[PDB]
Protein backbone atom coordinates (compact mmCIF):
# COMPACT_ATOMS: atom_id res chain seq x y z
CA UNK A 1 0.00 0.00 0.00
CA UNK A 2 2.91 2.83 1.17
CA UNK A 3 5.17 3.08 -1.48
CA UNK A 4 7.54 1.21 -4.47
CA UNK A 5 10.50 1.87 -1.96
CA UNK A 6 8.67 0.74 1.13
CA UNK A 7 7.10 -2.86 -0.85
CA UNK A 8 10.47 -4.11 -1.58
CA UNK A 9 11.25 -2.93 2.34
CA UNK A 10 8.47 -4.80 3.97
CA UNK A 11 8.96 -7.94 1.09
CA UNK A 12 12.84 -8.33 2.41
CA UNK A 13 11.80 -7.75 6.22
CA UNK A 14 9.61 -10.79 5.54
CA UNK A 15 12.69 -12.97 4.43
CA UNK A 16 14.87 -11.96 7.61
CA UNK A 17 12.44 -11.73 10.30
CA UNK A 18 11.46 -15.53 8.48
CA UNK A 19 14.84 -16.37 9.49
CA UNK A 20 14.94 -15.00 13.26
CA UNK A 21 12.04 -16.91 13.57
CA UNK A 22 13.55 -19.75 12.44
CA UNK A 23 16.78 -19.45 14.09
CA UNK A 24 15.19 -18.65 17.14
CA UNK A 25 13.27 -21.78 17.23
CA UNK A 26 15.95 -24.08 16.71
CA UNK A 27 17.87 -22.52 19.35
CA UNK A 28 14.87 -23.05 21.50
CA UNK A 29 14.86 -26.17 20.39
CA UNK A 30 18.53 -27.07 20.98
CA UNK A 31 18.43 -26.35 24.72
CA UNK A 32 14.80 -27.80 25.73
CA UNK A 33 16.64 -31.22 23.97
CA UNK A 34 19.74 -30.53 26.24
CA UNK A 35 17.21 -30.61 28.99
CA UNK A 36 15.34 -33.37 27.86
CA UNK A 37 18.33 -35.40 27.09
CA UNK A 38 19.36 -34.57 30.87
CA UNK A 39 16.12 -36.03 32.14
CA UNK A 40 16.31 -38.88 30.00
CA UNK A 41 19.51 -39.79 31.72
CA UNK A 42 17.74 -39.37 35.25
CA UNK A 43 15.14 -41.66 33.82
CA UNK A 44 17.52 -44.40 33.28
CA UNK A 45 19.41 -44.34 36.22
CA UNK A 46 16.38 -45.44 38.36
CA UNK A 47 17.39 -48.74 37.90
CA UNK A 48 20.69 -49.55 38.41
CA UNK A 49 22.94 -49.09 35.65
CA UNK A 50 25.91 -51.76 35.09
CA UNK A 51 29.21 -50.12 35.28
CA UNK A 52 30.03 -50.97 32.00
CA UNK A 53 27.48 -48.37 30.64
CA UNK A 54 27.69 -46.03 33.60
CA UNK A 55 31.17 -45.48 33.05
CA UNK A 56 30.29 -43.28 30.06
CA UNK A 57 26.34 -42.31 30.60
CA UNK A 58 27.11 -39.09 31.35
CA UNK A 59 28.97 -38.42 29.27
CA UNK A 60 26.64 -39.06 25.73
CA UNK A 61 26.02 -35.84 24.01
CA UNK A 62 22.44 -37.35 22.35
CA UNK A 63 20.01 -39.47 22.59
CA UNK A 64 21.27 -41.67 19.77
CA UNK A 65 24.24 -42.07 21.63
CA UNK A 66 23.23 -43.20 24.56
CA UNK A 67 21.36 -46.01 22.47
CA UNK A 68 25.09 -47.04 21.05
CA UNK A 69 25.41 -47.66 24.56
CA UNK A 70 22.50 -50.02 25.24
CA UNK A 71 23.76 -51.37 21.91
CA UNK A 72 26.93 -52.21 23.31
CA UNK A 73 25.71 -53.85 26.56
CA UNK A 74 23.64 -56.20 24.49
CA UNK A 75 26.57 -57.07 22.36
CA UNK A 76 28.36 -57.35 25.54
CA UNK A 77 25.42 -59.97 27.06
CA UNK A 78 25.54 -61.90 24.00
CA UNK A 79 29.12 -62.58 24.05
CA UNK A 80 29.05 -63.25 27.79
CA UNK A 81 26.13 -65.67 27.54
CA UNK A 82 28.16 -67.59 25.09
CA UNK A 83 31.12 -67.75 26.91
CA UNK A 84 28.86 -69.32 30.11
CA UNK A 85 27.85 -72.07 27.37
CA UNK A 86 31.65 -72.91 26.45
CA UNK A 87 32.66 -72.58 30.06
CA UNK A 88 29.57 -75.30 31.51
CA UNK A 89 31.00 -76.93 28.52
CA UNK A 90 34.82 -77.26 29.49
CA UNK A 91 33.75 -77.67 33.31
CA UNK A 92 31.58 -80.88 32.96
CA UNK A 93 34.64 -81.92 31.02
CA UNK A 94 37.10 -81.32 33.71
CA UNK A 95 35.33 -82.54 36.12
CA UNK A 96 34.72 -86.33 34.34
CA UNK A 97 38.40 -85.85 33.64
CA UNK A 98 39.60 -85.23 37.51
CA UNK A 99 36.94 -87.78 38.86
CA UNK A 100 39.00 -90.38 36.53
CA UNK A 101 42.81 -89.38 36.65
CA UNK A 102 45.75 -90.66 38.98
CA UNK A 103 46.49 -86.95 40.00
CA UNK A 104 43.00 -85.72 40.97
CA UNK A 105 40.90 -88.94 41.35
CA UNK A 106 39.80 -89.15 45.31
CA UNK A 107 41.58 -92.35 46.50
CA UNK A 108 41.47 -94.09 50.11
CA UNK A 109 43.42 -91.10 51.49
CA UNK A 110 40.40 -88.99 50.97
CA UNK A 111 38.57 -86.58 48.26
CA UNK A 112 39.62 -85.77 45.13
CA UNK A 113 41.00 -82.32 44.11
CA UNK A 114 37.59 -81.18 42.80
CA UNK A 115 35.45 -82.99 45.54
CA UNK A 116 35.01 -80.07 48.19
CA UNK A 117 34.20 -78.11 44.61
CA UNK A 118 31.49 -80.60 43.67
CA UNK A 119 27.73 -78.78 45.24
CA UNK A 120 29.04 -75.23 43.81
CA UNK A 121 29.86 -76.85 40.08
CA UNK A 122 26.38 -78.76 39.98
CA UNK A 123 24.45 -75.58 40.53
CA UNK A 124 26.25 -74.05 37.13
CA UNK A 125 25.45 -77.09 35.62
CA UNK A 126 22.09 -77.38 36.54
CA UNK A 127 20.35 -76.26 33.55
CA UNK A 128 19.99 -72.16 34.28
CA UNK A 129 21.53 -69.12 33.35
CA UNK B 1 96.30 -113.32 44.35
CA UNK B 2 95.97 -112.34 48.28
CA UNK B 3 96.12 -108.75 48.12
CA UNK B 4 93.62 -108.69 44.87
CA UNK B 5 91.11 -111.18 45.83
CA UNK B 6 90.85 -109.28 49.28
CA UNK B 7 90.61 -106.31 47.66
CA UNK B 8 87.96 -107.42 45.39
CA UNK B 9 85.80 -107.98 48.15
CA UNK B 10 86.35 -104.63 49.59
CA UNK B 11 85.26 -103.19 46.56
CA UNK B 12 82.44 -105.52 46.28
CA UNK B 13 80.93 -104.33 49.74
CA UNK B 14 81.81 -100.53 48.29
CA UNK B 15 79.33 -101.05 44.82
CA UNK B 16 76.66 -103.44 47.10
CA UNK B 17 76.19 -100.27 49.34
CA UNK B 18 76.44 -97.81 46.32
CA UNK B 19 73.99 -99.81 44.54
CA UNK B 20 71.37 -99.55 46.98
CA UNK B 21 71.34 -95.89 47.20
CA UNK B 22 70.79 -96.01 43.58
CA UNK B 23 67.99 -98.38 43.84
CA UNK B 24 66.23 -96.52 46.15
CA UNK B 25 66.96 -93.18 44.17
CA UNK B 26 66.44 -94.08 40.70
CA UNK B 27 62.73 -95.41 42.00
CA UNK B 28 62.27 -91.38 43.45
CA UNK B 29 63.43 -90.56 40.16
CA UNK B 30 61.29 -92.63 37.90
CA UNK B 31 57.97 -91.74 40.31
CA UNK B 32 58.69 -88.02 39.76
CA UNK B 33 59.24 -88.86 36.20
CA UNK B 34 55.57 -90.81 35.42
CA UNK B 35 53.97 -88.00 37.09
CA UNK B 36 54.98 -85.54 35.22
CA UNK B 37 54.11 -87.36 32.10
CA UNK B 38 50.43 -87.72 33.75
CA UNK B 39 50.48 -84.28 34.60
CA UNK B 40 51.48 -83.56 30.69
CA UNK B 41 48.48 -86.08 29.55
CA UNK B 42 46.14 -84.26 32.32
CA UNK B 43 46.54 -81.49 29.74
CA UNK B 44 46.27 -83.14 27.30
CA UNK B 45 42.99 -84.73 27.80
CA UNK B 46 41.73 -81.34 29.43
CA UNK B 47 42.12 -79.28 26.10
CA UNK B 48 40.44 -82.22 24.00
CA UNK B 49 37.24 -79.79 24.50
CA UNK B 50 37.64 -75.87 23.98
CA UNK B 51 39.63 -74.60 27.03
CA UNK B 52 37.92 -70.84 28.08
CA UNK B 53 41.15 -68.29 28.00
CA UNK B 54 40.82 -67.52 31.87
CA UNK B 55 42.61 -71.03 32.41
CA UNK B 56 43.85 -71.48 28.33
CA UNK B 57 46.20 -68.29 29.37
CA UNK B 58 48.09 -70.89 32.13
CA UNK B 59 47.06 -74.50 31.97
CA UNK B 60 50.25 -75.34 29.87
CA UNK B 61 52.32 -73.48 32.15
CA UNK B 62 50.61 -75.58 35.16
CA UNK B 63 53.03 -77.29 37.67
CA UNK B 64 50.71 -79.66 39.21
CA UNK B 65 46.95 -80.80 38.84
CA UNK B 66 46.28 -79.04 42.26
CA UNK B 67 46.93 -75.16 40.22
CA UNK B 68 44.74 -76.73 37.83
CA UNK B 69 42.00 -77.33 40.67
CA UNK B 70 42.80 -73.60 41.37
CA UNK B 71 42.18 -71.67 37.98
CA UNK B 72 38.99 -73.98 37.72
CA UNK B 73 37.89 -73.03 40.70
CA UNK B 74 38.52 -69.29 39.80
CA UNK B 75 36.93 -69.97 36.63
CA UNK B 76 33.68 -70.96 38.18
CA UNK B 77 34.00 -67.66 40.44
CA UNK B 78 34.24 -65.56 37.41
CA UNK B 79 31.16 -67.92 35.41
CA UNK B 80 28.72 -66.71 38.87
CA UNK B 81 30.05 -63.29 38.69
CA UNK B 82 28.83 -63.08 35.53
CA UNK B 83 25.51 -64.80 35.84
CA UNK B 84 25.01 -62.00 38.74
CA UNK B 85 25.85 -59.28 35.80
CA UNK B 86 23.33 -60.61 33.23
CA UNK B 87 20.82 -60.36 35.39
CA UNK B 88 21.33 -56.45 36.42
CA UNK B 89 21.68 -56.02 32.96
CA UNK B 90 18.96 -57.48 31.70
CA UNK B 91 16.83 -55.82 34.20
CA UNK B 92 18.29 -52.23 32.78
CA UNK B 93 18.01 -52.91 29.21
CA UNK B 94 13.98 -53.43 29.86
CA UNK B 95 13.85 -50.46 32.29
CA UNK B 96 16.11 -48.77 29.36
CA UNK B 97 13.64 -50.26 26.87
CA UNK B 98 10.69 -48.58 28.58
CA UNK B 99 11.71 -45.15 29.04
CA UNK B 100 12.72 -44.84 25.24
CA UNK B 101 9.62 -46.04 24.50
CA UNK B 102 7.98 -43.07 25.72
CA UNK B 103 10.45 -40.47 25.81
CA UNK B 104 10.03 -37.60 23.27
CA UNK B 105 13.64 -37.41 22.23
CA UNK B 106 13.38 -41.36 21.29
CA UNK B 107 10.29 -42.44 20.91
CA UNK B 108 8.98 -42.98 17.32
CA UNK B 109 6.96 -39.67 15.88
CA UNK B 110 5.83 -38.79 12.32
CA UNK B 111 9.21 -39.46 11.17
CA UNK B 112 9.47 -42.52 11.87
CA UNK B 113 10.64 -45.60 14.74
CA UNK B 114 12.00 -44.57 17.67
CA UNK B 115 15.40 -45.02 18.29
CA UNK B 116 15.77 -48.94 19.83
CA UNK B 117 13.53 -50.39 17.99
CA UNK B 118 16.27 -51.95 15.28
CA UNK B 119 17.75 -53.39 18.43
CA UNK B 120 13.62 -54.35 19.03
CA UNK B 121 14.74 -58.33 18.26
CA UNK B 122 18.02 -59.05 20.23
CA UNK B 123 16.55 -56.94 23.34
CA UNK B 124 13.46 -59.37 23.41
CA UNK B 125 16.16 -62.16 22.71
CA UNK B 126 18.01 -61.53 25.50
CA UNK B 127 14.73 -60.36 27.13
CA UNK B 128 12.89 -64.09 27.02
CA UNK B 129 15.16 -65.06 29.75
CA UNK B 130 17.34 -67.78 28.34
CA UNK B 131 20.73 -68.59 28.94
Amino acid sequence: LGSAKQQRAEATERVTAGLREVLAARERRAQLEAEGLANLKTLLKVVAVPATVAKTLDQARSAEEIADQVEILVDQTEKARELDVQAVAWLEHAQRTFETHPLSAASGDGPGLLTRQGARLQALFDTRR
